């Protein structure tokens, strides 16, 4: 047994930032079997829908404001319950608790991480 019920994050095509994913199987080698943290499911290759946390509990990530022009916060603490999900976005003094999908990351906040936790299995 491993990580085959994960906490993932949603990129398709590397464009800089990445949205939330959560896993329901493993396919193969580098590959996860995931739906969306709101419903949307499929099997894909990891660099893309992968095997997150999501991200150190130390991060300054983007919290949901607009589109290139979004605002940073920090994750500190977070849970996933069987049908809710909250992660604790430490946020203009206080905690944003919210559904993984308020918060965004961006590629080298992904990259850091990618060799130790994520963010690549495969090339």
């Amino acid at each position: 047994n491993s990580f085959v019920g994960l906490r993932v994050v949603a990129k398709w095509s590397s464009n800089g930032y990445f949205y939330s994913g959560k896993i329901t199987r493993d396919v193969g080698a580098g590959k996860y079997k995931l739906l969306f943290d709101d419903g949307y499911e499929c099997d894909v290759l990891g660099k893309d829908i992968l095997l997150c946390d999501p991200i150190p509990l130390d991060t300054e990530v983007t919290a949901l404001s607009e589109d290139e022009y979004f605002s940073a916060g920090v994750v500190k603490g977070h849970r996933k319950e069987s049908g809710e999900l909250y992660y604790s976005i430490e946020k203009e003094g206080q905690r944003k608790w919210y559904k993984r999908m308020a918060v965004i990351l961006s590629l080298e906040q992904g990259n850091r991480l990618r060799e130790q936790y994520g963010l690549g299995p495969y090339e």
